[PDB]
DNA sequence: GCTGAGTGCCCGCGTGCTGGATCC
DNA sequence: GGATCCAGCACGCCACTCAGC
């Protein structure tokens, strides 16, 4: 009967040792061979638009060249691609800290604006910093603001009411976000993207992202765009119909989604973070030095090692997922 | 659309314990 | 040793969604 239900509560329940993963798709190692199940779809290749972003757009918001991405989709899922990790060594950290520090401060909305004020909401990362030097991480204590953050709206703000986006309590939309948003989304062959709503999640080892379908009416030829930043989890893709078994696929580091048309309309969730490896408290990717020769025009520049230190022994054990939609027609404002 | 069961949307709230950590 | 603390859990409740009619 009710498929994706047992499925989400059989991947939750998994603890690296007690559950079977091996049904759950890894893109970095794809399959491509011919139906090499059922239960499983066939894994296709998915053709990008390799011309269609100079590697110097792509690198200053950090991405390798459109060349070298490897872009895959599901059959029977139209509308869902998946592009593991494409991020330029090193480049992950920068968005991973603008998502940390910067996209968490006002005029943004978060969770932890219900029941606070910007008093110590503006002074979250200074908190945090504070903690890293007198070495209270160990001590016991009062979970830090960074740690009670859970999501982060940008742009347009939606009504569960009306269904529908509206510009009431707009806060502006970040830029460079916008602008490494169009790059995957041309890359995709969207052209004309326009980054307007955007959606922060922060999620713990025991975090989880319930089963859901996206009901607003919007313009499904545009994508939705979905980043995964630091520990990896497990992904499911369901049906038009909550009881149709989905399938599960891991969302490693700077492994990225684009949702269009039919998948938009799928029942999907997040069922588990997956804890660290041994001895691999981060991944490989995000480690790894920036590139020498950073164009002069580029929005990922390094960062301070206090600052990198504070994402790192969070990232440690929380996962990131950024989520990006054109909410308006191309022109149209809000009237 | 209505209604009782099922989880907690970019939905949680308040309160009383408590037992491991902390302090000296 | 021993007094003290308090972060987090349990719980009952509200918020809101889902499923079966
Ligand atoms: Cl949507
Ligand atoms: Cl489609």
């Amino acid at each position: 009967e009710d498929a994706f239900r047992k499925l989400f509560r059989f991947y939750r329940q998994s603890r690296p040792g007690t559950a079977d993963l091996g049904a759950v798709i890894d893109f970095s190692e794809a399959h491509l061979a011919r139906s090499p199940k059922p239960g499983v779809p066939q894994v296709v290749r998915f053709p990008l638009n390799v011309s269609s972003v100079t590697e110097r757009d792509a690198e200053r918001v950090g991405l390798e060249p459109v060349s070298k991405w490897r872009a895959y989709g599901l059959e029977g899922y139209p509308g869902f691609i998946f592009i593991p990790n494409p991020f330029l060594p090193g480049c992950q950290r920068h968005w991973v800290k603008q998502c940390l520090k910067l996209y968490s401060q006002k005029p943004n909305v978060s969770n932890l604006d219900k029941h606070m004020t910007k008093e110590e909401t503006q002074g979250l990362w200074e908190q945090s910093k504070e903690v890293l030097r007198s070495k209270e991480v160990t001590k016991r204590r009062p979970r830090s603001l960074l740690e009670r953050l859970r999501w982060v709206t940008l742009g347009y703000h939606y009504n569960w009411d009306s269904k529908k986006y509206s510009a009431d309590h707009y806060t502006p939309f970040p830029s460079d976000l916008a602008f490494l948003s169009e790059q995957v989304a041309t890359a995709c062959g969207f052209q004309g993207f326009q980054a307007e709503a955007g959606i922060l999640n922060y999620y713990r080892l025991d975090s989880t992202l319930g089963i859901h379908v996206d009901r607003c009416e919007l313009d499904h030829s545009k994508p939705l765009l979905s980043f995964s930043f630091g520990q990896s989890a497990i992904f499911l893709l369901g049906g038009l119909k909550r009881d149709e078994a989905p399938t599960a696929m891991f969302m490693h580091s700077g492994d990225i989604m684009v949702m269009s048309g039919f998948s938009r309309l799928l029942n999907h969730a997040v069922p588990r973070v997956l804890p660290h490896p041994d001895g691999e408290s981060l991944p490989h990717s995000l480690e790894t030095p920036l590139p020498a020769v950073l164009p002069s025009n580029s929005l990922v520049e390094p960062s301070s090692v206090e600052d990198w230190q504070v994402c790192a022994t969070y990232l440690r054990t929380a996962r990131v997922n950024m989520t990006v939609r054109q909410v308006l027609a191309t022109g149209q404002d809000f009237p």
